[PDB]
């Protein structure tokens, strides 16, 4: 049994000391230790004192502490972690969390064992026996006129909360700072090409998808993007950008022929030429293709 | 599992049985059950299909009758995890129709197609965009090749050996040429003499 | 500053409060709050920015 106080306790005759005297188990306020075998309380808090002389120990279960009076470790108890100073985390950081063995939550949520967590902001995380601080995760920031792509680790709804699928990846609208959620996963800020009347983007479709502005897109329907269309157009992620087009602008005395002009039904007529004089001022539309180049 | 031990729901199960738990969480083991195998459930992007063997006669997604040795595509979009009985291969990749390109399918036996139109074995078709803007290949549709388009200008030309028939067959021995702002694929089977003139 | 203490003014303090002390004379330390940097103003001339 251990013993406590200041008194020069001798031992009996019957009884053996196990070691000369320590300094009680202490951590500071917002400071944490964790230690196994935990002894029984009620509701009191009271020890539970077994009638043999062994105290009452759960163990397989663990025990954490934050800060109260000072203790001495109980017999068959095993110190673990210790004078840890509390979990900080700043503002723009977050905690990724597993968590086991279906433990209540301290909002009265269930908590499945394979539940994902992610607390984050300024303050102290609270550690627990329960709960793994399994990652650190730093919010992404992003400047005006950029966005992120994030693919999807599991099923899951994103922001605005409309559904997805595995493997399914997204474009990331928000500015400014910004903090992946526990399925989504991180690749890199994409760039808007910074639209100009001399420039034109030239994007082709991956696969099926309505663009931005509610114009469906076929798979493998290949398309210019001006600036009647917007000041500046980052690539969906299933947009794949070609190149940078030239704007083909030419003089009164200039012109120029063009294989397969597009027709009024969004598709080039093959095998036809045409040729465009005067003052023009244009792109090339997808497919098209000069021949003299410019006369 | 073995040797026909009471399950937690009640069923029965014989020792044969097939199982597979999934999910999040963690599993109960069992003196009774091994834990035989752990399977990740395979990614699949959108415009991409998954081929999967039968190992056993089976109801596959839809339900719809299987046996063994056979095989099938998987429409979903998505991560999607094997049946017990399912076997994976890999991802097969949809062509990406455009109008300038044109696939070229040829059935591997008999079966019908995803529209509905009905394939003789050994039967050779183009597919084009008015039919799909992609099509993922099927387990029985072996393609071929990229069939390339032939247009041409109004003064251009060309022959065309056994031009195809009403009946679908093409007819053999026969040259068609052909002219003008002409925009087409040509159909199986057919070839080029001088290649355009 | 740290572990939620009160602070002088009556305002609550959370530990992931930011601070910053300025002017003249002389800042009190305390076992709470840390005194983690000095920063002084930066000077700014006139058509500058």
């Amino acid at each position: 049994r251990v013993e406590v106080g200041p008194k020069t306790y001798i031992r009996q005759d019957n009884e053996r000391v196990l070691f000369a005297p320590v300094r009680m188990v202490t951590v500071p306020p917002r400071h944490y230790c964790i230690v196994a075998n935990p002894v029984s309380r009620d509701t009191q808090s009271s020890v539970l004192f077994d009638i043999t002389g062994q105290v009452r120990l759960r163990h397989a279960d663990q025990e954490i502490r934050l800060a109260q009076d000072p203790f001495p470790l109980y017999p068959g108890e095993v110190l673990e972690k210790d004078i840890t100073p509390l979990q900080v985390v700043l503002p723009n950081t977050a905690l990724h969390l597993k968590a086991l063995l279906d433990f209540e939550d301290k909002n009265g949520d269930k908590v499945m064992a394979g539940d994902e967590w992610l607390f984050e902001g300024p303050g102290t995380y609270i550690p627990q026996k329960e709960v793994e601080v399994v990652e650190i995760i730093q919010a992404t920031v992003i400047k005006q006129n950029q966005a992120l792509r994030l693919r999807a680790r599991k099923e899951c709804f994103d922001r605005e909360g409309k559904g997805r699928v595995t493997g399914e990846e997204w474009l990331v609208r928000s500015v400014g700072a910004y903090l992946p959620a526990v399925f989504e996963e991180v690749l890199d800020l994409v760039d808007a090409v910074i639209l100009t009347e001399k420039t034109a983007l030239h994007l082709r479709a991956l696969q099926n998808f309505r663009d931005l502005r509610g114009v469906l897109h076929r798979t493998g329907e290949e398309w210019l993007v001006t600036v009647q269309d917007t000041e500046a157009h980052v690539p969906d992620v299933y947009e794949e950008v070609l190149g940078v087009v030239p704007i083909t602008t030419l003089g009164p005395r200039h012109y120029c022929v063009i294989l397969d002009p597009m027709g009024p039904d969004g598709k080039n007529q093959l095998g036809q030429k045409r040729v465009v004089k005067g003052e023009k001022s244009f792109f090339l539309q997808p497919g098209e293709r000069l021949e003299r180049g410019i006369q």
